[PDB]
This record gives structure tokens, C-alpha cells and sequence, in this order.
């Protein structure tokens, strides 16, 4: 348990396997990120909705069905780890999709921030406006139903109920549109590699000083 | 007292150490049985008012058991649930009690309540995915008719007055969430090796005063 | 010596417990319900149902009715949960308050009441009589406000006629009995042996 | 190894600081408003969506293609670090424009400080003045979206006569909602014109090298220490 054994095999080869993989095999990733709200036309609820029917599963199959993103994720063979393997399971389709897509929420204004990934810039904006399309469908034919349920003198009922069913009761309103990006920020391969390097220098010098202590005890 | 140097080092590691992942082994590999999960999400809205307490009311009468009665009936629980003669543990024996249905009944449908913004999901388990499927619809639809008598009955003692929201439907799984096989053998790894070595801490400082 | 307390002080609980439970032990089935008083145009009216349920006019009405004192009594086997004939009226009170167990959630406002009873039809008869009762007096009290249907009770969960006995845990009881009974061992022999 | 450590981590770092700082460094002037939205005849959350629409990608957009900011900020040749060099991405580019756009919001009064910074006065007034009006278009047009699909609901719904009335009342009132300034902004200190830049402060950051280079001294000298015993 020599000195040489230990700085070969906890920072050389680790700090080799992620050049090598950083560098020469994996995949860039264009993020293309949104700001939107819900609001009523003249909201904590509906953005929780928002929330929720976004990382959904019924989103995915209409998504799927329209922009072919099982064949898309599947295109970058160079890189194992973040691409999709044909054949794969729905659940891991379904958590693919949520690793991919990221939503984030700011209370203080209820705005939702969605930042979408892809592997070419024009997929990613085009998968970030269909998500907003549908979700703007969605959160308008959620109130279409319950009004035109809730709806079904009598004529006046009826004239309400028939204009609520065809009123545009819900809006989103888009603050940021999805963005067209020019580079990939994903990976940040620099900042890994060095974050890398001190994680494992640290984790040799702490298994040295234990090495040595231990070797302390010479009866 | 005599036993206790009984008790060696080979000797208890045969004990918890090596036979419980023996049985969890020849169990989880080739004992149990699959079950595909299926969830749904849902609230319930003011729509009666010509709402986080209704949502409450629906997440009691889903664990009820007059539902349980209904959806006995309709879909024929009981007999269900006794296909899987490889694994007892998951399996419900024929000729049990009312209350153990109703307990097995409420471990398989799982209820949670998102609380900040009151979202009810639900997750139904059945050995057969179209099964589940099956199970979240009718509990949804009886939701709904529950949901809707809520009101239908002071309406007629002094029209759908109240409405299901379904976020997200009863999707139909394609592989079995439960059980999970090797996060089981890990957890249960780290457990045993950790009863092991305080047990052998406690057997020595015991030889060791005796 | 250390042999009286080895002996006399957790073993004879011990064949106590066994001697009651295994034999002695008479079987006492439940049922439950979980309701809300809802105004058909309302905490308090929940309150009022909490306290009027425990309560004194109630139990009579309910003996007129059903003649609970008769069905208590049946058990000679099991002395101690029996109602013991020609009891005190606080006593047959606090037997009726311990037989009824009411539980109150505040987070949504709901009332649920767990009914034990020797027999199970019983029982669910005991529910519906509550229920039915709790009901007449929640319209019966704004009647009479109004008098110098105005309200509705919402049942989440009917009264269900069980078919096993839940109640009482033989085995759980006589286990949580045999470690408390360790554990008073074990202190007053440690404090027993470090007095010496 | 004993002497010239310190000739490395402390003395070299604070002079490769001061040459750039005194000499290298070009200035950068700064132009500061203040404003507030308000609907006409909470408002926080109006002022909010400002906050984030100021700092968005599609304003950086509109005053690229108006005030042409790439080729502005890539003029003075002295800073390696603080110019914007030609050909860099368009990430980047949003990166050093929210770098240059500070915006800060007072909630006890919900007042938007906007402090922008530049290489000329009239320039950094000038991108003030634009982003103060591109903003007060936009709060106006995001308010208007909404009113013109009640205008299309109610043409739709207008293709006994008591349904011609509400029709017509209904598309008139969505006509006047749609052409009227539904949201303004009122600003209580309009761009300034700056004489001094004051932003390259080159005694603070001298400070913060110091105190770092200190720092890395002695944690390199303890390390080097336990080095040299082992």
C-alpha cells in the first residue's frame, strides 16, 4: 500500500475517466427556459396546476405523439449517461422527462420558470412552445368543462351556460417567451473537472493521514 | 450465563448476518410478486357555492368502507387479490376477516395530500396494470357520485353542484413499481451489518465482565 | 433476598394477565362512523354534538330505547369490562363514556365515534341510534331558538356491523404488560443492589 | 520552498492588480432612475413582472437591434476582463448585460431602482431611457393581450334583439378596453446625465485580494508544512 498505488487509483485514474468522458464523449445539452403566469381575465391554485400537469403523464403522451421525443433522445450515441436508450421502460421515460425538464416556482410573484433541454437549440424551443400551448389548452378546457357541467328562466340558464362554455375565462400570459439558444451551458465540464480534482485531493490526503496514522503503531 | 460463549464470531454472523439475506435471496427473486402501480391526481372545486375541507371529506370516505363495500361488488376485490399463491405476504388469503380486508384495502390504495396547495393523489396497486387502471377509475367515479350526493341531499331536504378536477387520469403502468428487489437487498444489508457489529460489541464487553 | 422480587413481582401479573385474557376474557366488538353537522342553507354545532354525545339526557333516552343496562350485563364470565348489576348512575356514566369513544379533527372539522358492544348487530344499532338522535337534537336546538330541517348531518361513514372482534389486543396487551413489568424489575433491582 | 513562497500567493496576485486597476481599467459611467408602475383611475406584483422582464433575454433583444450594445461594449481595447470581445455567445452576451443592468426593488414602498452602466454618459442615459420606455409598452401590450381575445370572443359571438345588444355592447366595451392605456408608468426620478464614473472602485476589490491572498498563504503554508514532516 504504497504511496504511488494510492495517488494511482484515487485521483489519477478517477480525474482520467472524467477527462476522457467530458471531454472526447459527452453530449452538449441547449437549455431554453420560459417565464409564464396564469392569470384571470377581467392564481396560486392554477399555477399549482400549472405545476403539476406539467411533469404529468398525459402532457408526455400528447408530446410524444406530436414532436417525437423518444427518437430524439435517443440520436447522441457517444454519450451513455444522458442519452436514451431505445427500449426503455415508461417509467423511465417518465423520469427522463422530468430530469430533462425543469420547473421552478417563485412565490413571492407565482411566476413558474420552466427551463426545457435538448439536444439541438430548435428542438428545445419548439418543445418549450408546445408545453406552453398546452398548457394554455389545458387551463382553459379544465373551466370550459366544469362551466359547461356546472351550466347543464330555463332560456336565460341556458344562454349563460352556452357563453361561459365558449368564453375564454382563463389566460396565460407569457413574460418571457421560450428563447432560441446559440451554445450549450450542459455539461459545465471545466467547473466538474475542477470540483473533481479537489474532491479527490482531498479524499487522498485524508486516506494518507489515516494510512500513516495507522502505520503510527510500530510494535 | 453458559451460552453466551456460545455465541461465536462464525456463529452469530450465520445467525443475522448471512441467513437473512439467504431468505430475502430466495424471497425477492423468485418468491414475490410483481405490482404495477397506478396514479391519479385530483381536487375538488367550489363549484356548489351557487375548498381544502371537501378534499379532507374525499381523503376520509376513500379509506372508508362502504366504498370499499361498493367496489367490492362492483369489481370484485376479494377474489383479485388472492391470485398470487408465490407470495403470501402480498397476497390476501381466502376466508379472512372483514376488518384484515379492509386494513389490505387501505395498505394497497395510497392517499396523499399535497398540503400547500391541496392536491390529492392517489395510488392504487394491482398485479395486473389494466386491473389498477380499473381500480383508480371507479374510485374516481365514485368520488364524483359521493362528491356530488354530498350536496344533491340538503338540496333536496330544503343540478351537479360540486365538480372533480382530474390534473392528471388513472394512467395505465407498464412495469411493476413494488417491490423494489435490490433496494431491499441493500437496506437490508446495511441494517444487518449494523445489528451485527453492535451485537458483537455487546457480546464482548459481556464476555468480557463475566 | 433478590428472589421475592424476581418472583412476586413480575411472574404473578404475568399469570394474572394470562389467567383473564386467554380464558376469562369476554370479546368485545366495534363499530364506527365518521359524520359532520353541515348547515343545508359550523364548528360549534360540532362542539355541541362532542359534548351532547358524553352526555346525561342522552344515555337516558338511549336506555329508554335500547336498554343498555340489560346488554352490559351479559358477560358473567369476564368481571372486570362486565357492567356489575345494580350499579351507581355516574358509574353506568362513566361505563357509557368508556364504551364511546369520540374523536374530534380539527384540520377539517370531522366528528368520528367508535361503539363497543358485546354483540355486533348491536352495536351498529347503537350507532344508528346516536346518529339519529345526535341529528334530532342538532335541528332540535334551533327549534327551540326559533320557536319564541335548519340544519343536516353529512355521514362520511355509516355505522358498519363488524364481524370480528378488534377489541380487546390479548397479545399486544400481555406483551406491553411484560416489558413495563421488565423494566420496573430492572430499576428497582439496580437501586436495590446500589443501595448495598 | 521556504522564502519564495510567500514572493508567489501574496506580493505577485496584489501587484498583477494594482498595474491593471491605475493603469489598464477604463471607466464606467452609470445612469440611475427610479420608477414604479401603477394602475390608472396590490401593485407590487406588476412591478415584479418588470423586475423580471428587465433582466429577460427579448428586451435584450430590442435594444440590440435599437441601440446596437455589442458593438458599444466592445469600444475601449484596455480591458482584457471588462470589454465584451467580439464573436462571444449569446448566453454570455445575456450574462454581461444582467452583469451591467443592476435592479433593485424597495418593498416597504415598492419603488425599481434601475442603475445602468456604460462607457459614455449620453449612452447610459440613453439605454435608461430605453429600457423606461420599451417597459412602458410592454406593461400596456401584456394587459392589451388580454383584451384582444375578449375582442375576437365577442366578434365571434356577434356574427332576440336583446342578444344583438349584449353583442354590441360587449364588442364596444372590449373595443375601448382594448385601445386604452390600461397600465402606466409614473417615473419619480427620470435617467440621470453622470459626469464621473464611480462602479470601478479600485480600492475595494484590492481589499477583498488581500484578505483571499492571505488566506490562501497561510492554508498553502500549513499544508506544505504537514508535508514537510511527513
Amino acid at each position: 500500500l504504497t504511496a504511488k498505488r494510492l495517488q494511482w487509483a484515487l485521483v489519477y485514474l478517477p480525474m482520467l475517466v472524467a477527462t476522457v468522458y467530458f471531454l472526447v464523449f459527452s453530449a452538449d445539452r441547449y437549455v431554453s427556459e420560459s417565464v409564464i403566469t396564469v392569470r384571470q381575465t377581467s392564481s396560486r391554485e392554477d399555477t399549482c396546476y400549472l405545476q403539476t400537469y406539467i411533469h404529468s403523464m398525459g402532457l408526455l403522451q400528447k408530446l410524444d405523439q406530436q414532436l417525437k421525443l423518444r427518437e430524439h433522445f435517443g440520436t447522441p450515441l457517444r454519450d451513455p449517461l444522458f442519452r436514451l436508450w431505445g427500449g426503455t421502460s415508461q417509467e423511465w421515460f417518465l423520469e427522463y422527462y422530468r430530469s430533462r425538464v425543469e420547473v421552478l416556482m417563485d412565490d413571492i410573484c407565482g411566476l413558474l420558470t420552466v427551463r426545457v433541454q435538448g439536444f439541438e437549440p430548435e428542438f428545445a424551443q419548439a418543445l418549450n412552445r408546445a408545453i406552453l400551448e398546452e398548457s394554455e389548452r389545458f387551463v382553459n378546457e379544465l373551466s370550459h368543462r366544469m362551466a359547461r357541467e356546472q351550466g347543464q328562466l330555463a332560456l336565460a340558464a341556458v344562454e349563460s351556460a352556452r357563453i361561459e362554455a365558449t368564453r375564454k375565462l382563463k389566460s396565460l400570459v407569457v413574460v418571457e417567451p421560450p428563447v432560441l439558444p446559440e451554445i450549450a451551458e450542459y455539461p459545465r465540464r471545466w467547473y466538474n473537472l475542477a470540483t473533481l480534482l479537489v474532491v479527490c485531493c482531498l479524499i487522498y490526503g485524508v486516506v494518507s493521514l489515516v494510512v500513516a496514522t495507522i502505520r503510527d503503531h510500530q510494535d
